[PDB]
């Protein structure tokens, strides 16, 4: 392997665990959260299955905590999320939110373009603009990504450039206050929810049906961003594996809050 | 064989198996596929049985995967494919398609003409024009051929020119993004569909009756392009059904694994 996660975990400041600060920022700014997600996969430019499940999980947590959330994403993803009854953000402006979060969303590169991990150019209307504005405004932002070309990855751009294939070209320059790097962005989101959970003594993952969420967005047309498999999946990893890690997080969370 | 298959398999770059990248381009551009086929055999100038079956198998795969397929071919081939209810190319313009595929279709040579493997000149309105336009437009193109004079063989012209009889003159200069070379073009097409089946997880060769399709187009008037019973490339019906069954069995195993 030669990905971002590998080197990031080796050379990141270890004063705290990798989710700590994102959790801190998350819990302190729940008033009105804007959650961005959606990653068009070239050449077809159809949104993938990694990101939406994560965004939905964070969405739930926000409201379970008395806050209010909205989702900013592409049309095909809005449709895939239709069955879950999530509030869709219309004409969102950064000043209207206390926190803005990106779950696996394309981030413009140094050349002003958006690239997939294979250096194929993405041609869809971008969603990172609102994040550049937030940073300029001083509005808290958190990004979750697993490759190096996502919103929030500007925070560790030298890492991507120096250890990731086509780093110079695909590494995004879009920074976020806090960044979450994982093997699967959905997991990264669930990690934040799990840590927020033990933090507030509530299991915010309770009732999360991983298999059902993936199968639903898959049915709606959302594709795997890594393989051509027609079966419901995420990043070339089978359903069994995704339900598997969700259960580990649920179980560890449950044990901790029941202490 | 003093053929192109032999040398192509020896010297093509092997970072990936020989079908891999066409399969990739195939699945990545299923929106609306124009499938071109039909190869006139001189001196009679009637289209042969190698090409149409392959096109039909890909045509079906595209539809099964939810895309739209269309066929541009000679009239005798249209009549031959009529009983299978395929949509026929409506004055095609490359811009209308996300992918253009050629299954054993004549490709112009260095001198602007079209040649059979035996070096006899083909005299029939050309069908390679649209692939030339597609390359200039950046529209995905895949070529399937077994001789070196077909649309797509321009990709390995030097190989054909230096290792195939009458190389210089018959070798096609018509290039396609991805080329599939096989002993029989119908088979190269089935290989594409089979590889696509595996990566997608569905047996796209499901229900393909190889003997039926060859007998149907043959009785429709299409001839064997090599030896001219219903056959393809001088190879007996049984052998064709045999290949298809091997591809079906291996696919079946892989998708249930």
């Amino acid at each position: 392997n030669r990905g971002v996660l590998k080197v990031y975990l080796d050379y990141r400041r270890k004063n705290f665990n990798f989710l700590h600060n994102s959790t801190k920022m998350f819990l302190d700014n729940l008033e009105r959260v804007l959650i961005v997600t959606g990653f068009p996969i070239p050449p077809m430019m159809v949104a993938e299955t990694d990101g939406p499940p994560g965004a939905l999980a964070i969405y739930r947590a926000v409201e379970m905590l008395g806050g209010k959330a909205e989702i900013l994403t592409y049309s095909e993803v809005e449709k895939a999320l239709e069955p879950f009854g999530v509030s869709l953000a219309r004409t969102p402006e950064p000043e209207d939110y206390s926190l803005i979060i990106s779950v696996e969303t394309p981030g413009r590169a140094a050349d002003g373009r958006y690239y997939s991990m294979s250096a194929l150019e993405i041609k869809r209307d971008p969603l990172d603009g609102i994040f550049l504005k937030a940073r300029a405004l001083g509005i808290p932002t958190i990004g979750v990504g697993d490759g190096g070309n996502e919103i929030g990855m500007g925070k560790i751009r030298e890492l991507v450039v120096g250890h990731v294939p086509h780093g110079e070209k695909i590494a995004s320059v879009v920074e976020t206050d806090e960044l979450i790097v994982s093997a699967v962005s959905n997991w990264g989101a669930y990690g934040l929810v799990a840590q927020a959970s033990i933090e507030v003594g509530r299991n915010l993952l309770e009732g999360w049906d991983e298999r059902r969420v993936i199968e639903a967005i898959s049915s709606a047309g959302l594709i795997d961003g890594v393989s051509k498999t027609l079966a419901p999946s995420v990043d070339g990893i089978r359903l069994m594996v995704h339900e598997g890690i969700v259960e580990l997080l649920k179980a560890v969370v449950d044990e901790a809050i029941k202490l």
